[PDB]
């Protein structure tokens, strides 16, 4: 469940940030071509710093918990 903070990866073939863990800054639920925004630490050609992209084209990949269970 792509939340406010969980970080995901990048699935976008055309977004420079591909293969790279981002943070979801907000999700707006109206209509627009990517509902879910994520943000990046690095830029691009066109000289960017966040974006928005669909939670299809997400994966959840945060630091797993290190205590599986005592």
């Amino acid at each position: 469940m792509v939340q406010r903070g969980s970080k995901v990866r990048i699935l976008r073939p055309e977004s420079y940030w591909f293969q790279d863990v981002g943070t979801v800054a907000s999700v707006d639920q109206s209509g627009i071509k990517y509902p879910v925004i994520v943000r990046f630490e690095k830029v691009n050609y066109s000289g960017i710093n966040t974006n928005n992209f669909a939670e299809d084209e997400l994966v959840e990949v945060e630091a797993p918990k290190a205590k599986p269970k005592k």
